[PDB]
């Protein structure tokens, strides 16, 4: 599914993302924009072999099962490909886990590069929340 800009608030605030561990919505809206165009089936492959899965580009070195990482952790204890379903449920149950893992937000490249430090409450401009 390639969910539109408010759809994809509203879904994130349904399931407790706003102001998660201090992040307003708009950081969340933002790194799914620039990490998947809001696509839940995007894939990427790493130089590394690992791949990243859907909306929120979530890697497979560190926390879900591919099948194909060898030495790789499953910190999720999902199988990835869960991460690409219509239903973002099991993608944001483990951005909870990544964003509270040390690091904040700065575990995806895109919202360090081109979101944090910008204006991020115009990603749910005109939308009803
Ligand atoms: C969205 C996504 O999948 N992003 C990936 C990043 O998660 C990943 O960065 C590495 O993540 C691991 C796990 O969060 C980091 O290890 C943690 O580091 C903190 C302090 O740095 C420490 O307190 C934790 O105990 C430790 N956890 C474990 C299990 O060891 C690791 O430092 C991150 N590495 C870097 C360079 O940021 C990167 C790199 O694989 O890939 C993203 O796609
Ligand atoms: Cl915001
Ligand atoms: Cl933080
Ligand atoms: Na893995």
């Amino acid at each position: 599914k390639v969910f539109g800009r408010c759809e994809l608030a509203a879904a994130m605030k349904r399931h407790g993302l706003d102001n998660y561990r201090g992040y307003s919505l708009g950081n969340w809206v933002c790194a799914a924009k620039f990490e998947s165009n809001f696509n839940t089936q995007a894939t990427n492959r790493n130089t590394d072999g690992s791949t990243d899965y859907g909306i929120l580009q979530i890697n497979s070195r560190w926390w879900c099962n591919d099948g194909r990482t060898p030495g790789s952790r499953n910190l999720c204890n999902i199988p990835c490909s869960a991460l690409l379903s219509s239903d973002i449920t099991a993608s944001v149950n483990c951005a909870k886990k990544i964003v509270s893992d040390g690091n904040g937000m700065n575990a995806w490249v895109a919202w360090r590069n081109r979101c944090k430090g910008t204006d991020v409450q115009a990603w749910i401009r005109g939308c009803r929340l």
